């Protein structure tokens, strides 16, 4: 058969799948024991308890927050403090949706000089313990949405490999960024393009990005497990819930789709990331799980599934710069959770930043959003740390 | 159809530097003029750098600062203290871009309940004096922009005849709202219907919005003139620069389109801002301008180019809730300038807050906007104050 054709075509079978049948598998896999839906109640309300209690009780429009410096200098001179205290960090040089070729060029330039700059500052800490640089593919290939998948390959891939070997050179993570639904199965052929090429051995820094609102997304981390099982690379896979909801949808109507590629109720999102956590806690032989959420109900869900085995290195916590570090001083630390977290750490200017800052504002503005329940009057600490899973058994 | 509608069709794409040397003349201003608008606006501008307002002020992306109350009944409540300093309200019930039917049916309700709860607190204090109501055609229509105009003006045509009847029992304003640039000319086929049915003869509270940063802005503003002087209705006219740029930018970039429907410097916004003022201070006998801006420069321009005769009925100036307080206060009220302004007013939930949020995230983050430069420390009050035709180049 075609090479991992039972792995593809499940790929491809769940991308429009109808949500009521991609739910039922999640559901099993997501269901946790009464014992450790217990603990893990108990953690969360203290997390919450504590993150108010530290932050005058509440859990910018204009989003300095959100930016830790305009040039990678700045950025790394100011991540001192928290690295001194267990955290780790991820540069994201601002800039996507490149338009013209001039544009990729910049951005590549901007990504290969902060992976000197990050490579110098990681000082030999490697891919777990020391900071690493996230990507964008629609930064590196000009019209990145439109073009045909040969063409966008051809050309991206030297670039990326490129970036890939500097970063394998240094020993730091490089991930690249989950973006719209209809660039998932390029950005996937190109992981696994990089992970067998045999250039880039040795190192296990290369990282990959799934989202748990798509419905491809346990089927897609299959493949990726899979692929780290032949490769002999360690993959960094993060694991979001996905930053792109409101356009995914506006996308979905305005193609015709009856069946769209991401979940539409919001509870279904945060079933299918337990579930998709229950999968790479089981192959950490062969990924790095890397658990991006700012919800503490998910995050304490995560820490009570992993059990009681744990060394840096297992897997990780990460958080946006600008609203994870509340909740994270809570869990990094041996009098805490003892668990790591890596600060995603956008640097950039005006020019940059209206694109992230969006997103951003639909991620805390949404009345579904954690850090938006936390702080409304009208929801009891009870629904905060009640399990999304049982609602809907 | 008719020459007045085709200078509208014909401008629609019509090349940016082909529209800039009309809109540049009738933007000029005689040096006693632009003088005296120098040093209103110099006046101004130190007072509101003296003032902590603009983007700074935009407050937390839980959107507090934007929403005047979750309902009518709090939002008129509310607006007790300002209207008694000499402003007045445009409450606009949140909601926009009906997906179903029922979201359709419910904005409608929202609106109709809004009016008699409006009407009946504006107590007979009429159009100008009173508060108003402004509708989305986005709102009562579930494909507005997805289905053929012509079947869409047919069922959108009902509900807003119904709504205006409303505004006309109680003698209130009700504007419609300008969304995006290919539903201008369906919403202005529905104007033109509304101000020749008898029905709402004798009421002069239908308002319209033109969006300067349109290529048709001037062509649109001599069809409605013209509209108001053969039907009798003293259209109010809401001129504003256009609060959709970025996503009209991108639809046009990904049509494929070399000339856009909207300007690309923002300098040419400005321009032809000034130089439709100055076609609707012409033509305040058979319209209400309604002159919509943040931008100290641009209110100072329009206040010398309205002469020194003025009554309330003439003309006003409007404004954001939780933006152009700080600037109005330096307007309204016979210490100050003397002119009279309304505030668009959101009333809703947080949830139905979010889209209106994002268009002011764009507009208060923006490095070119008034109110982000207002704040810049980089940007000087020489620079703030310049006339924009004799900054084009
Ligand atoms: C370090 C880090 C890196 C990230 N990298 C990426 C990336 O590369 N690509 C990417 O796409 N995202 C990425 N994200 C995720 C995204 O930016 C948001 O931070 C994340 O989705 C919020 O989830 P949460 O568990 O913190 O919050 P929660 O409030 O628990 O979940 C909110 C999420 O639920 C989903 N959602 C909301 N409404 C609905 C609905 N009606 N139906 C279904 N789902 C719904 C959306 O995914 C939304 O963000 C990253 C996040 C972090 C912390
Ligand atoms: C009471 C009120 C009602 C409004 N109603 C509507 C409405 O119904 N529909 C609507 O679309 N807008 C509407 N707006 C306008 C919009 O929401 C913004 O408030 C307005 O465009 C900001 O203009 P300004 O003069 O305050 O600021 P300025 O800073 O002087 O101007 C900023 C504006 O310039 C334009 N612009 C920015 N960059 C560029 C560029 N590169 N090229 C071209 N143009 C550019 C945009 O229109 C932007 O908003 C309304 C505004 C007010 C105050
Ligand atoms: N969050 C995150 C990293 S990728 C999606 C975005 O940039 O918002
Ligand atoms: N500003 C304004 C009223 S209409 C466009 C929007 O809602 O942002």
């Amino acid at each position: 058969s075609r090479p991992q054709s039972t792995l593809r075509r499940a790929i491809t079978a769940a991308y429009r799948r109808p949500e009521t049948e991609c739910l039922p598998p999640l559901v099993e896999a997501a269901t946790q024991s009464k014992e450790i839906r217990d603990a893990a109640a108990s953690t969360a309300r203290k997390l919450i308890e504590a993150l108010r209690g530290k932050h005058s009780g509440s859990g910018s429009m204009m989003g300095e927050q959100f930016v830790t410096g305009e040039t990678i200098r700045e950025a790394l001179k100011r991540s001192k403090e928290l690295e001194e205290k267990g955290f780790s960090y991820s540069y994201d040089m601002l800039g996507e949706a490149a338009t013209t070729a001039a544009d990729a060029e910049r951005y590549y330039r901007d990504y290969e000089s902060a992976i000197h700059a990050i490579g110098k500052a990681s000082a030999g800490r490697g891919i777990y313990e020391g900071p690493g640089i996230s990507i964008k593919l629609s930064a590196l290939h000009p019209r990145y949405s439109r073009a045909q998948a040969a063409r966008v390959m051809g050309e991206l891939l030297p670039r990326v490999k490129a970036l890939a070997l500097l970063a394998k050179n240094y020993d730091i993570g490089l991930n690249i960024d989950a973006e719209e639904a209809d660039r998932l199965e390029l950005s996937l052929d190109l992981l696994e393009v990089l992970c067998l090429d045999g250039d880039l051995s040795g190192w296990n820094g290369m990282g990959f990005v799934v989202q748990a609102y798509g419905k491809r997304c346990p089927f897609v981390l299959d493949f990726i497990i899979d692929l780290a099982r032949r490769s002999g690379r360690r993959i960094m896979v993060r694991l979001v819930k996905g930053a792109y909801w409101d356009a995914e949808i506006k996308r979905a109507q305005l193609d015709g789709l009856a069946d769209f590629p991401v979940f539409t109720r919001k509870i279904h999102t945060d079933v299918s990331y337990i579930a998709c956590a229950a999968k790479l806690l089981a192959a950490t032989d062969v990924v790095f799980p890397q658990f991006a959420t700012h919800n503490a109900q998910t995050l304490a869900a995560i820490y009570h599934m992993a059990g009681k085995d744990f060394h840096v290195g297992k897997y990780e916590f990460q958080c946006l710069h600008g609203m994870g570090e509340p909740l994270y001083e809570e869990v990094v630390g041996r009098g805490k959770l003892d668990r790591p977290c890596r600060i995603y750490a956008p640097v950039g200017t005006h020019e940059t930043l209206l694109a992230y800052l969006v997103r951003r504002l639909l991620e805390n503005g949404a009345n579904s959003s954690f850090v938006h329940r936390i702080n409304d009057p009208k929801v009891s600490i009870d629904e905060l740390i009640a399990d999304p899973v049982e609602v809907v058994r």
